[PDB]
């Protein structure tokens, strides 16, 4: 019932921002469907309290959809 172990891996790989993944991935975006819908203060709750790291998410986001 899971064929994949990575989910949002990869995804990071796009924008060479891999290195957040356990840190929103133990904080409830591991889902890349839900993570899909992350806010801009979203993203400081998993650690990911700066700029050009915010800003790389939102842009990863319509990137991979």
């Amino acid at each position: 019932s899971g064929l994949g172990e990575a989910g949002m891996s990869a995804w990071l790989r796009a924008i060479g921002l891999e290195r957040y993944e356990e840190g929103l991935v133990h904080n409830g975006w591991d889902d890349l469907e839900f993570l899909s819908d992350i806010t801009e203060e979203d993203l400081e709750e998993a650690g990911v309290q700066d700029p050009a790291h915010k800003r790389l998410l939102l842009d990863t986001l319509q990137l991979s959809k």
